[PDB]
């Protein structure tokens, strides 16, 4: 939630495309939801892992090491 960012994007494509094409196109992402606009366009919402935030968060589970952002290091 803080570990993944939610995005909505706009996609234009050929009329011949189906749901599966958009799922394939965005397969690098999580929680993909298509909101069709018309024959050749859709909004797509998705979740993108935030690898830096995840590395920081995961460090809390280890006593031996801690990762923090430069901002947290300051504050
Ligand atoms: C499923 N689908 C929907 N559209 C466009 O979106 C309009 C309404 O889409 P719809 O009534 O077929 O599904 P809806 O979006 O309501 O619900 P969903 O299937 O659960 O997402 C259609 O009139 C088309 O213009 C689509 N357009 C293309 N090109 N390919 C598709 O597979 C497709």
């Amino acid at each position: 939630g803080p570990l993944g960012s939610d995005h909505v994007l706009h996609v234009t494509f050929p009329k011949e495309w189906k749901t599966s094409d958009l799922y394939q196109l965005f397969s690098a992402f999580g929680n993909i939801q298509i909101s069709w606009i018309d024959d050749t366009s859709a909004f797509v919402s998705l979740s993108q892992p935030e690898q830096v935030k995840i590395a920081v968060n995961t460090s809390k589970y280890a006593e031996s090491y801690r990762i923090q952002t430069y901002a947290e290091y300051m504050g």
